[PDB]
RNA sequence: CCGGG
RNA sequence: UCCCGGG
């Protein structure tokens, strides 16, 4: 997005300063080119004069305008998009109750109870436990007093923003490029959860290629739906965008909000109004202020299916800017936010789509670092989505997601104090499909500390996840 | 609590 | 932080 005024202020929101992620015993054995974050912009593992405020917000490079008439075929995409996610989904998308959007329903998760809950709250000092009661599923009458705000379009906000506590490649944690987090109200998260939150549910329990969305999927059990519908298809592409949430433009998020969500697919009126509050926003990060235009919050309700849904009209609209008589069934594609598999039988430039994803602000290049541009022939046995590859289980003869074995050192060399034990169950499910030589090579460095479970009991838990019926072949 | 986006 | 998936 584009910053119009980033006035410094009295009041002060401290982020979080050093990491809670301690290195594990793996760490010496793996010695992996990966650490946490700099959160303090004296960390002396960052490059000498290279602050930290600086880079943190410079993917707002400007909020890209498009023409009236870039605007009325993405308008068609939208609508084109829309008109094939509401009939799958259905048009019941009636406001969820307080209660169902606390609590949740069928293919949508209750809200966490102890997440911070955004400003101005969080210059109050006070919890979420003490603004909503989340057992019950009742809100204080501050929220009441902020949910009557936004009934009559009142309502405004500003995004706590934080420091993302994350392992990252030692590359970017030099540069200082930590990811941020821009916290809302939760107030903001139980109307806009209250306002679209069914749509959302049924996303979910409908991910797949048709409403080109694995938002809800189980990879080990989605990679064999996923893998066999895309290796019907001669191309398949691995496409990469450069910070896919700050370069959303105002005019893109906007007939997309307009399209998607409107009253005669069963909104309320306000569902529209509460997305487009994410268009304008005004971010506190310590002593500054900083208004931004353009570009998405990363941490609102359902940036992932917002992103999903973008994602899905944005190759739309490149592939109908640059050729003619494109349609939905022209390709195919997945994605998970910015993540992104499409697949076609005809044979697509992407290299020439690239200006037309640029009139919509958004950089595009091939997943993989070498090759300079995309290339047509790629399988799916190929690429990477939701940093899994897929693989054939000689086993079972099922598709399984593969992570790439540097990536799961990294992830096992560190761990917040007192978890390492949960970590490790946790991290082998996601092990188990390097197979059982690899997987014993991960653990390793823990024999003797921790309990490692078994790869036979993990790969017999995941043949019954997968279908169910492939485990009670007996024989 | 862990992974992914 | 938000969702998602798994304990």
């Amino acid at each position: 997005g584009l910053i119009v005024d980033t006035r410094d202020v009295e009041e002060r929101v401290h982020v979080a300063r050093k990491t809670k992620l301690a290195p594990t015993v793996a760490h010496g054995v793996f010695n992996p080119e990966f650490g946490p974050a700099a959160l303090s912009n004296k960390d002396p593992r960052l490059n000498e004069g290279v602050v930290l405020d600086e880079v943190i917000f410079s993917k707002h490079k400007g909020d890209t305008k498009m023409s009236a008439e870039d605007k009325a075929l993405f308008r068609r995409c939208a609508a084109d998009y829309a008109s094939r996610l509401h009939s799958v989904l259905g048009t019941a998308n009636a406001p969820l109750s307080i209660y169902e959007a606390i609590k949740g329903v069928d293919g949508l998760d209750a809200m966490e109870p102890d997440t911070a809950p955004g400003l101005p709250w969080a210059l109050q000092g006070k919890r979420r436990g003490a603004l909503i009661d989340f057992e019950n599923g009742t809100v204080g009458p501050e929220v009441e007093a902020a949910l009557k705000l936004m009934e009559k379009r009142e309502y405004k906000f500003a995004c706590q923003t934080f420091l993302k506590d994350e392992i990252r490649p030692m590359e970017k944690v030099r540069a200082g490029k930590t990811r941020i987090v821009d916290v809302l109200p939760v107030e903001h998260i139980l109307y806009t959860r209250m306002m679209i939150g069914r749509f959302c549910a049924q996303m979910h329990s409908n991910n797949g290629p048709q409403i080109g969305s694995a938002v809800g999927c189980n990879p080990d059990v989605d990679w064999q739906r996923f893998g066999t519908h895309f290796a019907q298809y001669r191309n398949v592409w691995d496409v990469d965008y450069s910070a896919f949430d700050a370069n959303h433009c105002s005019d893109a998020m906007n007939i997309m909000f307009e399209e998607v969500f409107r009253t005669e697919f069963g909104f309320h009126p306000n569902a529209e109004w509460i997305l487009k509050t994410l268009v304008n926003t005004e971010h506190a990060y310590e002593n500054k202020r900083i208004t931004v235009e353009g570009g998405m919050p990363s941490g609102c309700s359902a940036t992932s299916i917002i992103n999903t849904i973008l994602n899905n009209i944005y190759v739309l609209y490149a592939l109908r800017r640059h050729y003619e008589g494109v349609e939905l069934d022209t390709y195919t594609m997945i994605s998970y936010g910015d993540d992104i598999v499409v697949a076609s039988d005809y044979d697509l430039d992407f290299e020439a789509l690239k200006p037309h994803f640029k009139s919509l602000g958004q950089t595009i290049t091939p997943a993989d670092k070498s090759d300079k541009g995309f290339v047509l022939g790629h399988s799916i046995t190929d690429v990477t989505f939701l940093k899994r590859h897929f693989h054939m289980d000689y086993g079972t003869g099922f598709y399984k997601p593969v992570m790439a074995s540097k990536t799961l050192e990294a992830i096992l060399s560190f761990a917040r104090r007192g978890t390492i034990q949960e970590k490790l169950i946790s991290v082998a499910g996601l092990a188990v499909h390097s197979g059982p030589d690899e997987y014993r090579r991960l653990f390793e460095p823990f024999q003797g500390l921790f309990e490692i479970p078994s790869y036979r009991s993990l790969y017999l838990r995941w043949v019954n996840a997968v279908c169910g019926d492939a485990a009670a072949a007996l024989e």
